[PDB]
């Protein structure tokens, strides 16, 4: 098979972030990536602009350098590239991990494509894997997404978003300004703090125009193949519809964190990994994890700016072990 | 069922212009639409450029005006939109022709979601959606693709491109810009010369520098999972090999075309629809095409600058046998 | 010399547009415009980004299409361009207007290039040529500008800026970014209503993070070749300082609109010319204005979007006073 | 008066380079820029685009990474700036180094502002900032330019540009796409062969659409308030003109050379200075040139890309001199 000294799941930022500070430390990594690295970003809609500016989402003293205040999906495409390139990191593309088992202090991870042993372990598979259920009638009909990627075929069609946070005020603006006739349905009683300032009143000025609906208060009750019905305040209201955009949120893969024989928790963040916050070391030995996947579900208490530090916190303590 | 004067099959460029022309000739009209309007270009690869100026690519007396030189595709997306919201063109999107038969001097449309019946029928299918078939050992494997779409994804990953014309060069360029190991295998004796003169010396620069491999009089033998095996003058050689792009062309759905009755016509031009050149009708009565379909198999005789004209002589043929 | 029906001083975008309405009335008109046409737009800085939707720019039969949401500098002028095309306007360039006196029903016209006599006058100079003046020892300075360009030259450059509305508020994003030390000092509270929603917090997050000095309630005293010297409620300040931005407005050539016999205002709210609200002719009969420069008394700004209207309403009045 | 080990005249690419690789070696420096760090680059047309790839304008390991193929004017600035913070150099901005003369083991130099002692001296004042002269009757109108900035202005003038290099070509192609009517005058017989090859395509189109007027062996002769004068191999020809660019080159400063004592020496490729081709020390011991200035005589051509690499070996020959 093959013997590594320490394998990284995910070439996400924080997990590219992970290999260089191991790295660093003279310790032999091997990325194991299911897609090609930073997938996330690569699936993020194709006109995303991040909301950090660019210095913040730099890893391992690669400067990540655009003329805009924020830079957009492609620029952060070619940006990390360029760290993999300068960093040579080891990376296993097109190659999901499948089962990872302890033994006799090495781990056996078995992908669709090899087997390997490691002496440390790095999950770093982020949560955009696993798109929160809809749980309303419907909500399994093909003209339901849980993923936005562009507009423009929506021209002239009625969609509905469901969700109140960022990814619902982006698909909103870009849907718009395509020529879909759009409707916000969001079960909160106000616009959610989370959507960045800078944003939010480029899509109240549409709202107040009569140009986006946006109802708050609103419960998806039915979906059919073209009708959306919701309830706001207990009343009941149907309106026609060709295609619905759940924006509400992912969740990490916890069964395949569990099949590792990692705890699930429950404390101040919710349902957390159990992992030793000084360390990142989880309850299984030699385990480690990194990224967003150390908070769990609320997707605002971890991102690239914090989550990159992750690695250099995980290099210390795997140097340690070694006396 | 439904009834209308006239109906357009492909809301692409060509079908778009076709549709404004009768209706400047008062023959109410209707686009029915696989998928949304210009899927074609919706469908081009992310990045990419036209090679037309924009002022070519404009129909129907919508302005096409931009700051760059030659139109980038999102923005012939927002112009294309924009023509058919300026000329209230009725389109009914996602909606597969599916069946056309002639009765009496009426036609009856079966689509995947209704039936019509109409006096004129106008084809404009283009010939994006299928693909010339490669005809070796492996082209059905999953690593053979017959579009290009975004390149990040290829990152450090083994590639070989078959073909010559603009399709390959293009994506050979955005697959080096992203760090693949790109080979280019072409089948002819030199370049070309339907690639554009603007982009080729960005191709032979890479080229003669060693960062593109690029072989002439190649025919490709053998594709496996990870290897491709082409010829060389007579010599085998094989290389490791990742994916293969096989930008061999596109050609008319035919079957479609003779389904409703549309004779192909070996002409020493290659191989086309039977039309009338000077009103583009075929041998079925009122029955039209328009745009790149009545090119047949060569892609430099039709584009968008001089397709969209048929659009007009269609309409005065239309006009000429009255309502 | 040169005799025509309408003359329009300025080529603005309401200039622009007085000639539109009123050719579409069948009434000849001629463009003088001391610059070319648009040259407000054309002085905006280089990265300027407009704050409304292009339709709402968008003047005279030719739509303004663009991508993004707003519009910027350069698409805006490649668009009025196109506008004068595509209308066949006639447009004397860089030919300033000097001299204008009425005798009998006819007007007298005396630029730079030529002598001009008409029975429509149209003046739309707008207000961004003449800078409010800043009135503290020191603004004679070559180091002082009343117009922001570009920020690369100001790298690692101390810089100050004087005001707090969108000129200033955009130019001091654009310094930070490009490397200045920059100051802003402004005479007010807090900040001012007029700045953009969606602008304020990025420069609001510059200054919590100490990457921009914001003083209310500061005013400058003195400009000497390399500092500054400011009193904040009072008690003075002196800094090192290297370049001074006074963004403190602008205002329209009343000077210009005096010498030709129309009378000024200052009434409550503002300063404005006098015109008929109904027709937008002036004191003087045959005198009409458009543009920013009917902006003063009303309680409300002018922009583009509602300053274009004028050229209709100036239409129909010319219209019925016939000839 | 101020006394640094190593001053540095210019700070574009190749004195920023060299600053870099002195400080590499532990060697004091400081850059006097008459400007602020690469204003060459800051005075380029805005919206130029380099004919580099952007790896190879990149100076002392700070990668200079972009999205598209070939950067643009303003990501140079950008990154510019970034090396300067990132190595922390000394920049004297706005500063403009009058006068060198060597005195005992020191130069002094002598600034518009200050006077500094130095032992070693490296003159990298590139040639943008002195024209080729016009040397016709009517070249210092006002309405003649050795510079392009934006095109804009000229928008429906008659505009001629004098030359056959690649500024001609691209300013021809801007003033073009805005609306100038250009007539270029090349003395020469053919296409200059320095026009990059993916470039003169699109202005050979131009010309032969008739939309651009291109006059090969023509001199001009006169320039008059409003019309030009020039032969074709002696026939004379007269056309209306409203503006003139003089794209006829530009060469460095040689006096500012010589009045060093500095040795410059003519060939066949040119004039340049006297200098060791393994050092870049000139004949005046502890003087040395780095950047463009050093083509002339080596039948070679400097660019950023090849001209970056003397800072290095100038480090080397400085060293070597110990201390
Ligand atoms: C539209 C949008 C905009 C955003 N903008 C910002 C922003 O401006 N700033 C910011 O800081 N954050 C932003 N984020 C969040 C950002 O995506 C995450 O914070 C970041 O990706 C988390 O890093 P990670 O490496 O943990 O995640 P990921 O990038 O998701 O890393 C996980 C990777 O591992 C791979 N993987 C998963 N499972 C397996 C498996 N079993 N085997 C092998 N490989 C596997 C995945 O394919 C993926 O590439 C944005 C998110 C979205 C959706
Ligand atoms: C990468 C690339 C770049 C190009 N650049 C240029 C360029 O710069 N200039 C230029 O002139 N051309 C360019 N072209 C070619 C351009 O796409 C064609 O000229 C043009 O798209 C043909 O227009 P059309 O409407 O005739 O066919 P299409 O554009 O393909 O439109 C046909 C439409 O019919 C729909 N359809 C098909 N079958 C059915 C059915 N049974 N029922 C309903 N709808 C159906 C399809 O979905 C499609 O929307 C480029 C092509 C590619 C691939
Ligand atoms: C940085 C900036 C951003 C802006 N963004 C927006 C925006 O997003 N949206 C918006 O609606 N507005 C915006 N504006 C305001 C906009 O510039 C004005 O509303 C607009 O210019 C009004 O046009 P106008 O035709 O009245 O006059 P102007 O545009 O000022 O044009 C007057 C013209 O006449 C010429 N002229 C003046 N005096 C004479 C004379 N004596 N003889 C001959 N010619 C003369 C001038 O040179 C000029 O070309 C912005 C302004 C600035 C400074
Ligand atoms: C339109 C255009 C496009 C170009 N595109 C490319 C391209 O794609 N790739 C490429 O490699 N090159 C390109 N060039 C050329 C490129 O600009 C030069 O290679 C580059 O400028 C060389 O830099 P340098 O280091 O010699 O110093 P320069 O860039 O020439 O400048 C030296 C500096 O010295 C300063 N200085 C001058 N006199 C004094 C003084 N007395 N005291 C103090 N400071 C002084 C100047 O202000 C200047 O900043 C282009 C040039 C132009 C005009
Ligand atoms: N720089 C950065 O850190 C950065 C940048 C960009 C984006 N982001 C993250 O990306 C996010 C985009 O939103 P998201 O896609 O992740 O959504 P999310 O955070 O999961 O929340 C989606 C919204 O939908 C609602 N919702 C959830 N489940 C629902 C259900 N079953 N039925 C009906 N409504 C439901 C939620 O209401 P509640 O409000 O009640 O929970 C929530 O407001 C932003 O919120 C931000 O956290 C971060
Ligand atoms: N510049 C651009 O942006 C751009 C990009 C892509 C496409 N386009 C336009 O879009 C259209 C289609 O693009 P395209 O370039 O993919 O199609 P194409 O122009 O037909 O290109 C096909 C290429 O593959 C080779 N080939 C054809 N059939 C083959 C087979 N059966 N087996 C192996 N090799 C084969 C051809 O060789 P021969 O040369 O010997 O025929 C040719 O080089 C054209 O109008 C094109 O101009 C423009």
């Amino acid at each position: 098979m093959q013997k590594v000294e320490s394998i990284i799941i995910g070439g996400g930022p924080c997990g590219l972030s992970a290999a260089i500070e191991q790295k660093r430390k003279g310790i032999d990594t091997l990325i194991i990536e299911k897609g090609n690295v930073v997938e996330s970003i690569y699936n993020y809609p194709t006109h995303q602009t991040f909301f950090s500016s660019s210095d913040k989402l730099s890893i391992g003293d690669v400067p990540f350098i655009v003329e805009e205040s924020k830079p957009r999906r492609n620029q952060a495409l070619v940006y990390y590239r360029e760290v993999v390139k300068h960093h040579q990191l080891k990376v296993n593309a097109f190659e999901e991990v499948l089962t990872v088992k302890k033994m006799n202090n090495k781990f056996t991870i078995t992908t669709t494509k090899d087997v390997y042993e490691c002496r440390f372990l790095t999950i770093a598979t982020g949560y955009y894997g696993q798109h929160n259920t809809l749980e309303v009638e419907g909500a399994d009909l093909p003209k339901v997404f849980h993923y936005f990627k562009e507009a423009h075929p929506y021209f002239d069609q009625d969609v509905v978003i469901i969700g109140g946070k960022n990814s619902a005020i982006d698909a909103a603006l870009e849907l718009e300004k395509a020529g879909a006739n759009v409707t916000v349905l969001y079960r909160g009683g106000d616009y959610s703090p989370s959507i960045k300032p800078w944003i939010l009143p480029n899509f109240t000025a549409l709202v107040n125009h009569e140009k986006i609906d946006m109802e708050f208060n609103a419960n998806v009750t039915q979906i059919t193949e073209d009708t959306v019905t919701y309830e706001v305040n207990g009343e009941s209201k149907t309106i026609h519809n060709d295609y619905v955009f759940a924006m509400i949120g992912y969740h990490p893969d916890y069964e395949f964190l569990k099949s590792v024989g990692i705890q699930i928790n429950t404390n101040e963040f919710g349902t957390a990994p159990m992992y030793n916050k000084e360390t990142y070391e989880t309850n299984i030995e030699n385990c480690y994890i990194a990224g967003v996947i150390a908070a769990g579900n609320d997707a605002n208490t971890i991102f690239i700016e914090n989550g990159k530090f992750h690695g250099g916190i995980i290099a210390q303590s795997m140097l340690a072990k070694k006396q």
